[PDB]
Parts: C-alpha cells; sequence; structure tokens
C-alpha cells in the first residue's frame, strides 16, 4: 500500500539526482551511501535540518528513467566508497524505492522550480517543488522489499 509512503512524503523536499552511470547507483543501493559535490552538500545539508524528509530522485544519464528514490537519514559526514569518477562527505540514506521508472510516465510533470520544464530535466542536484516530487515518486512501481516502518521513526 500507498498510505505509509504519502506519510513519508509528507512536506517533504526532493532534489533530482543525475548520476553518468549506473555503478554507482549500484553502489548506493548497496551500501545505503551518497556523495556529491560541495555545492549540492551545501544545499542537502541545510534541507536536511530543514525538513522531516528529504528525497533523493535518482536518474542515471542516457538511460531514459529514474532508477528509485531514497531518503536523507544523516547529514554528510567524511571507508572509501569506489564510485567510478573533489567530492564532498557521504550521506546515509535510506531506500524507499529501487525501481525504475520511464521517463515516459512521468512527462505530465512538470517542475516550477526548473522553469516548469518536466521533471526529467534538470542538473545534477536540482530541487524538485512539492507537489511534482509528490507525484513523481507515487508514480514508481510499489517495491514489495521495503518497510516503511524504520524509515517512518527516524522523523
Amino acid at each position: 500500500g500507498t498510505s505509509k509512503l504519502k506519510y513519508v512524503l509528507q512536506d517533504a523536499r526532493f532534489f533530482l539526482i543525475k548520476s553518468n552511470n549506473h555503478e554507482n547507483v549500484s553502489l548506493a543501493k548497496a551500501k545505503g551511501v551518497w556523495s556529491t559535490l560541495p555545492v549540492n552538500e551545501k544545499k542537502l545539508n541545510l534541507a536536511f535540518r530543514s525538513a522531516r524528509s528529504v528525497i533523493l530522485i535518482f536518474s542515471v544519464r542516457e538511460s531514459g528513467k529514474f532508477q528509485g528514490f531514497a531518503r536523507l537519514s544523516s547529514e554528510s559526514h567524511h571507508s572509501p566508497i569506489h564510485w567510478v569518477l573533489m567530492l564532498g562527505g557521504v550521506f546515509k540514506i535510506d531506500w524507499i524505492c529501487r525501481r525504475e521508472l520511464p521517463f515516459t510516465k512521468s512527462a505530465h510533470l512538470t517542475n516550477p522550480w526548473n522553469e516548469h520544464k518536466p521533471v526529467k530535466i534538470g542538473r545534477d542536484g536540482q530541487e524538485i517543488e512539492l507537489e511534482c516530487g509528490t507525484q513523481l515518486c507515487l508514480l514508481f512501481p510499489p517495491d514489495e522489499s521495503i518497510d516503511l516502518y524504520q524509515v517512518i521513526h527516524k522523523m
């Protein structure tokens, strides 16, 4: 069901994460971490202290899809992660959906914080407005392997 998901998304902040390869999103899915460049690190750190939930939505560049989304559980903090690359600290994340979603299913969603361009268009780190980000997350296929009870307890 979607109800606990809606609870987690309530008044959350959303950010578009662009990755240039699948290897890094596979590592993120496996180890519950992410790292980004400092301009985005400072944005995410400010947003983490600001909101009940800060959601990253992942897209690998040239794939035509989003690869899932996750929730910040930490601020960035400085075991070396062997990304396929000046980086910042490491955020710990909790995955809410590890399922893909093709851009063709999100064509009706525009992002007011990026000139109302379709939500798939955006620089790495681009913030997604509340309602667009919420509906984008609800578009993903339900990930039956994930239990949001643990995640709700961290709010």
